[PDB]
């Protein structure tokens, strides 16, 4: 921070600039920070509503504030989300910059009633980046408080607070507590500005293209295989008896299915099948009995969006997986919502090269045949990965996820993160802010005591997120048209993507990336 | 901007400069800007309210405000005025220089209808002007809010709201949505300023002289034509029966009308006539019904002003074309008048090369005589441009609009604004202006829902505009005096253009750019 | 040409290479070249076929063929196209480079309906192109002959004749006979080849754009216009009689249509309504009858399709001009079809700045009101070009012609193809081919006559043509998603622009350069 009261510490800067093989967006909000927990620390816990045993927890909750721009709305408009996806076969970021400016600090009264709010110009507020990964990470956890998705819109910062290990609603001695205080912070009055740059890891483009081909079907139409495979363990039956034969064809036009094959469908851990006509679905709760859910130390965690997999079958569009997709709000939406209120994603584009979330592996035989014994085989719901799979991530989606943090461990299995984008080992540090205490007036006598008694203010301002976002285009030499993203078209009652009546923001339907074509 | 709250950003500067073939014309006034839909973007529609099928509209209004300074009296006082027209045949604009400065901010409490108002030292707003002519363009369209006659008022800046297409009062797929705050925009505090420099495209200079010949009489009336015309098709009748015979005339002094010409006048797309009397005019109501008008889209849109035409005959002054004129309102006067209210203006200096706009083209013949058949023949009321014709634009007004914006299509005609001044396919950017929002205390637990919740504030200061005009200076040789246009000289209640008793101001007349003559 | 018959003289070059601004389409073809009229020159004329007095022609037919890569589709993949017109607001073209290479020359004999094909090696083939524009220009007229859609096929050359000047099927003395064989032609064995290079003179921009906004509404709906118009001749009736009265209100947001506006629609030449649905149309034929044409020098000439205009209002799909759209086969199409086989284009997007093609330009008044007369109007059918007007071009098609020709004369209007396309001066230059007379054996004994005796034989080759296309980028602001151009995403019988079982290439529907919007 450089210049005085009366002087604007930056401008707005809300743009999109496409050059080339790169798109620099920048976006800027108006923000307000309140004053979290009276500027106290309090352990929160599972004791206080008695819950379940699956949902115990222990932790913290901290004054402090954070700042979230993880998913894609913040940075894109629709339109320049449409070119996007249009124009490219993938996209990753590769550098971050971040600026909070125009800083203006308020502080209110209450008397009979009457709110008086008035600038306080000497008080300032606390910002820090966590550089070194040293804080718990909450970001990637896909929760609320992320810059709206419409730039006229102000947002209030949600406040910071972590869970740590527990055993049911006490404290293990492994727990941490983190004093955020103790930490580093540039200080900031009215005239102060803050301000850093990042530069993302190397990470693997994003995949916007839905696969032509599929596993199965990856042979030549034409032509018949040099490999046999076994037909047939009778003779063709003439109708009397069947005798014991062994018949070998060669793969071929004819038979696909039972032709030689170098690769193998992605892994699948698999889950119940919904249907959204609710006639055809059962009378009966199997939301969290029937769900799929992994065991960890005692606690059952619903597995949520799970492995990504296709949710459906081919001619079957109603059915979706129970925990299998991510599902968003329709704007006006409160947080217990019928089905119609819901906008569900579907990943219909990865069928050919995975499972179905809500069907069979496929069947392996259990047992050894003998001249008595008939073969038996058994259903494989879940699969490990084996040598010669291929598989696509989940996709992402206007409203989804950017990145997530992949955690310190001495392993992990292609990470990237289930709900979507990219996995980071060192993301984008997090952000926090808090208003900085002003007393009230003391005693006059000397007590040793906790204040507790301060001055109510609150602080807001403007922020700025530009990203570097780097593409990858599109080389496909097919000859028919593709698909795309397309507007509405025909005459409706309000234009999508934009303000209605009563200016109420809206997004009416979520937006994959995958929409151009490759071969498999 | 520079320095702090205590020094101001920049001095009043209005002057006029007259040097040379050059003026230099300045203009300062204070503004005032209020905070328009809460800060929130609502689609408008004539949905709302009934109205009619040719009145129905779709669009949007935005809390960003906007300066006009689209008239001629903004940048030139009466007696400026009073210079140009009296001693140019022509003007144009050259260059433009824009400046924002002495900004404040308020801000506003209501509390038991005690209204307290205080300065906000920490506030902004947000100015950008639109280089690259992305946004919906308003200007041009002759709306209010323009800088005010007289540099002692102070006004008040319209909001910005666009349209777009539409089916009925829904929204066809083709409606665009922009976004204001998408673009860079420049945030002031009271200390700084904002300026920015730009530069007309070359135009035609504007026509400030009357032409002194008429087309028909461009001719040597003493000399008589080598062309002979068709005089009579019977022999000069003796009184008995006439006799088919061909005879051919020169033309001469004795017969203008029949000699051969290079030129005809321009064209015209005729409207109905209204007298200023009346006990002439016919009982009924023939506004719209008889209105000329143009039917677009399945909607009927009146014709206003229409292409420039003579407005009346020669020794007719009372009549006038019902859509053909532009009207001004006297001092002091609502939005329903009646005709003693308005301020009329008339172009009688284009009755030489235009046709007068409440009558016909010319008359053309029919059909194919033959010995039986008779020769007939049909008025033209509407004619395109045909080669050989040539016109005169509609004739400035001090009150009227300086420039529109050309659209980007393929192709047009000869494009001059219909209601006049200089046609532009750059014209001077949209500047465009907000009160960045300032939030109320926020509840201090985390909701993610919008605010809707502020400090109700307003910003007020000064706006300067300097446009470069040039000149074309007047040759003519002609021995007599010219017209001029002279102040009233007799004794009156009250002087023209000057404040009232009451400190109204107040422009009594219309005065138009065409007096000075010249030969056509 | 250099080396000899073992060696091909060019290589297959089909391809697109999209960078930057421009784009780069090569497209080979294989042709197949027979022997016209036997080696001669032969005068058409109406007089063999009566025909009508509208019908009638005199020129000459040449043994010549000619080239012709006049429709978009034969430089674009269907792929191409979609990248073009949903990344683009525009392109035109720049340069032109053309190849003819591996020629081959068949002779063939037929005896007792055997037909024996031999390599004939010493003949050669004649081929020019008219750099000078002396020829008759056939290229622009929409004929067959084009080279395909689709790579894989081969085409036969059409034959090049000409019409001229003429009096019913006589022969006018300003008839103009051209021999071919009058020009330098360079001769090709099967090791020569043919090239040349061309720049296309400057052209505006395509317009790939459909407006946002229309010339009516490109006001401001927020704010009431201080020009005056006359709202009504009568006091405000309480129901007793009608008083005359004049009252002028101010254009605002409650009445549109008698707002001031700076512009005009486009001009218009008007045409019959027909409808899709066959019991809505009148019963009788109007075709010819009813139809818009314009009369020629005695002969009535069907206007087709006539001065861009939108084809229909705005929720009536099913209506379409008589002649005012152009008109497309489906595959497999005879020369006389029904409604169904057609394929039929539309300018929807034109409805903002244009007419309507099947209704009225407008209204205007045709008498002078008195107090005993009334009011009276006449519609206008047609308009002439009027200062102040603006339209948009006729749509380019994947299947339209691309360019045409514009006639050297002393004037001109904006030229533009009717059709479409782009208007040139100096268009490329048409390139023609012909089989150069081989003898059979002449009698031994000296004799004057003409041969009339050859040896029957053809040539077959491949050809190429590379355009550089220069493209205009989408600069637009707008928030929400365009309109696209997309392919058909659910399940069909077939993949659309491919080829079917039988190996027939199909063009399911016609593909218009307008879904990108920007502000009018
Ligand atoms: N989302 C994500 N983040 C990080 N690492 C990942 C991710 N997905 C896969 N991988 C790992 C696993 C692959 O072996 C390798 C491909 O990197 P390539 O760059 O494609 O050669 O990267
Ligand atoms: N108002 C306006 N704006 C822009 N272009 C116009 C206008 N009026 C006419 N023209 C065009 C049409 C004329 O052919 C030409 C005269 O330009 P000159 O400079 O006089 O040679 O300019
Ligand atoms: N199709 C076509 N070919 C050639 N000339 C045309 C065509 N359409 C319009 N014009 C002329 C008429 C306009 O006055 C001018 C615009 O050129 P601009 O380049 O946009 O300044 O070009």
């Amino acid at each position: 921070g450089a210049d005085g009261v009366g002087n604007a510490s930056g401008n707005w800067h809300c743009d999109s600039t496409w050059l080339g093989d790169r798109v620099i967006t920048t976006s800027t909000r108006t923000w307000a920070l309140p004053t979290y927990n009276n500027h106290l620390y309090k352990q929160i816990s599972s004791e206080t509503a008695g819950s379940t045993n699956d949902n115990t927890y222990f932790g913290y909750s901290t004054p402090w504030g954070y700042f979230d721009f993880n998913r894609f709305h913040c940075h894109f408009s629709p339109r320049d989300w449409q070119r996007l996806i249009n124009n490219n076969w993938g996209f990753r970021p590769k550098k971050l910059r971040f600026k909070l400016f125009n800083i203006q600090v308020k502080e209110v009264t209450t008397n009979d009633g009457v709110t008086t709010i008035a600038n306080n110009l000497t008080s300032t507020i606390q910002v820090f980046s966590d550089s070194e990964y040293q804080l718990p990470y909450v970001l990637g956890s896909a929760h609320q408080g992320c810059l709206p998705p419409f730039p006229a819109d102000v947002f209030m910062i949600p406040q910071y607070g972590y869970l740590t290990l527990n055993n049911g609603s006490q404290s293990v001695g492994r727990s941490s507590f983190y004093c955020l205080e103790y930490f580093p912070s540039q200080m900031l009055r009215t005239g102060n500005n803050f301000e850093f740059s990042y530069s993302f890891e190397d990470v693997p483009f994003h995949s916007s293209y839905a696969h032509s081909q599929s596993l199965d079907r990856l042979m030549n139409p034409l032509i018949d295989q040099y490999l046999y495979y076994l037909a047939r363990t009778q003779s063709n039956p003439g109708g009397t008896a069947g005798n014991r034969e062994l018949q070998f064809y060669q793969g071929g036009p004819s038979t696909m299915a039972e032709q030689a094959k170098n690769w193998l469908p992605g892994p699948c851990f698999r889950q119940q099948r919904v249907s959204k006509t609710l006639d055809q679905n059962n009378n009966s709760n199997f939301a969290w009995t029937g769900a799929t859910k992994y065991h960890l130390n005692g606690r059952n965690s619903l597995v949520n969006p799970g492995v990504a997999m296709a949710t459906h079958k081919d001619d079957e569009d109603r059915f979706f997986p129970s925990s299998g997709v991510l599902i968003f709000g329709k704007t006006g939406a409160t947080n217990k919502t019928t089905l119609e209120n819901v906008l569900m994603t579907n990943e219909e584009e990865i069928r050919p090269t995975n499972p179905v979330a809500t069907e069979e592996y496929g069947i392996v035989s259990s047992n050894l045949q003998a001249a008595n014994t008939a073969a038996q085989t058994q259903v494989v719901n879940n699969q490990g990965a084996l040598p010669g799979m291929v598989w696509q991530n989940r996709d992402v989606y206007l409203q989804g996820p950017i990145w997530a943090k992949i955690p310190h461990t001495d392993g992990n299995f292609h990470p990237s993160p289930l709900m979507g984008g990219f996995g980071l080992k060192h993301p984008p540090p997090q952000i926090l802010i808090k208003n900085t205490p002003v007393p009230a007036n003391p005693p006059e006598v000397f007590t040793p005591a906790k204040f507790a008694s301060f001055i109510t203010q609150y602080s807001t301002g403007q922020v700025s997120v530009e990203i570097e976002w780097e593409l990858q285009k599109e080389n496909s030499k097919r000859w028919n048209p593709e698909i795309q993203y397309t507007s509405n078209f025909e005459k409706q009652t309000g234009v999508d993507f934009a303000v209605d009546s009563q200016g109420v923001y809206s997004e009416p339907r979520p937006i994959g990336t995958r929409y151009l074509t490759r071969n498999l």
